[PDB]
DNA sequence: GGGCGGCCGCCC
DNA sequence: GGGCGGCCGCCC
């Protein structure tokens, strides 16, 4: 189940389930802001890398949340977009 | 279906009637040669895209193939290229260097 | 190094 | 014909 709103967000990068933390993203791509089951910790690009993405180079379209890219839920407003 | 329509348009002159949605254009030629970052297609107003920011005022950024998307005389600009009426854009606007 | 636009094959 | 995901290279 996916809130849009809450500061918790689970999300999917090819089949790698994590819960990705607003607040450490909107630190910036370096702090490692996803967790997937097993307590690991990743920045975007390592999850997108962990999802076998690595050739995409984009993990605000490889990294999804309820199905959507992360650039849509930036779109909308409900996600912070890391300068 | 996949053909054009019934209207009378010169394949070969340098300027050409577009189309994509509801949204009329004209392309430039000379322009898209120069790369697909120049802007080539002036609408009405005045104003001009790229053939992606056209794509996208027509209604069709889903589709992200302007070369599907843009018609002319209702053809897509892919059979219009495939048939030598149309060059295809270079990426850049300038000749590689040695690598 | 990283963001992000362009290409186009594959699906529906 | 609408749709969109995988891939990659240009450039800040």
């Amino acid at each position: 189940t996916v809130d849009f709103k809450a500061p918790l967000l689970p999300v999917t990068c090819g089949g790698v389930k994590g819960i990705m933390h607003k607040k450490k993203l909107q630190q910036g791509i370096l702090v490692k802001c996803i967790q997937t089951e097993d307590g690991k910790w990743f920045t975007p690009t390592e999850f997108e890398i962990k999802g076998g993405h690595a050739r995409s180079k984009n993990w605000r379209l490889s990294v999804r949340c309820g199905g959507w890219p992360l650039r849509w839920m930036m779109e909308n407003g409900f996600l912070p977009d890391p300068p």
